[PDB]
């Protein structure tokens, strides 16, 4: 399970992170709207193929995305983690040997907030801690 | 478990609520949520009956204030064995303010009714729950008191 693995990873590194679980009465849209109204940027992860190799692109949920670039199929990566909902993959590509590309729109913020296993379960940690742990390549998108 | 019972109760009522859990790397000091008025539950005995007083965590109950609010002099703080100790998985001082689920009358400080949300410890000091004060008041039907 990527979430249990993630928490075990962050705990071993003594990371201060929050887990925000929304009740089932909340829709995914209400969650994204609440984060926005709060002045928070909700980050989303998209799986790409860069020169034929799997990578993660991390960018604001409200935004959209070498010349050898294509989106990965669910069976190529996301589908391999069944307990983790499609679109709720945490941006910790390092745990699976995937390079991580992060939007500079996200690096401007004090924290990074993202879905963890489902659209209802969020996780937040400082961008500085995320950047030190993951070592992503920052990209302008 | 009071927390699982509360979530089952709120879900059946289609309530929008958040659960905020702090990783073990967090100290109690860095956990301590400023600006937003954290609510705490205190168990009292009113005329020999167990009741809940819900007020800001920075506030304290006094006998003169509860007596003026309730109208009775038979007031005392409950022992842990009288209520909180009966729920071992739920830490002392982290009891959610849903006294209605246990037949306890709930008394809520007017300082909390001024806020859009109610935020409280839920089972531990590292785990918080938040829902609108309006939803809480409609579900619990507390008596609003000046403390």
């Amino acid at each position: 399970m990527p979430v249990k693995k993630l928490k075990q990873f962050l705990d071993s590194h003594k990371i201060k992170y929050l887990s925000i679980a929304h009740s089932p009465a909340y829709t995914a849209q209400e969650i994204a709207a609440s984060a926005h109204v709060s002045g928070k940027q909700l980050a989303k992860t998209v799986i790409i193929k860069m020169d034929g190799r799997l990578a993660m692109v991390v960018l604001p949920a409200s935004d959209h995305i070498t010349s050898d670039l294509e989106l990965a199929t669910e069976s190529e990566f996301e589908g391999k983690f069944a307990e983790c909902d499609v679109g709720a993959m945490p941006p910790f590509g390092n745990l699976y040997g995937l390079p991580v590309l992060v939007s500079t729109k996200l690096s401007a913020q004090d924290n990074i907030l993202f879905n963890a296993g489902s659209h209802s379960e969020l996780m937040q940690l400082s961008f500085g801690d995320f950047e030190k742990l993951v070592k992503p390549t920052l990209v302008t998108l």
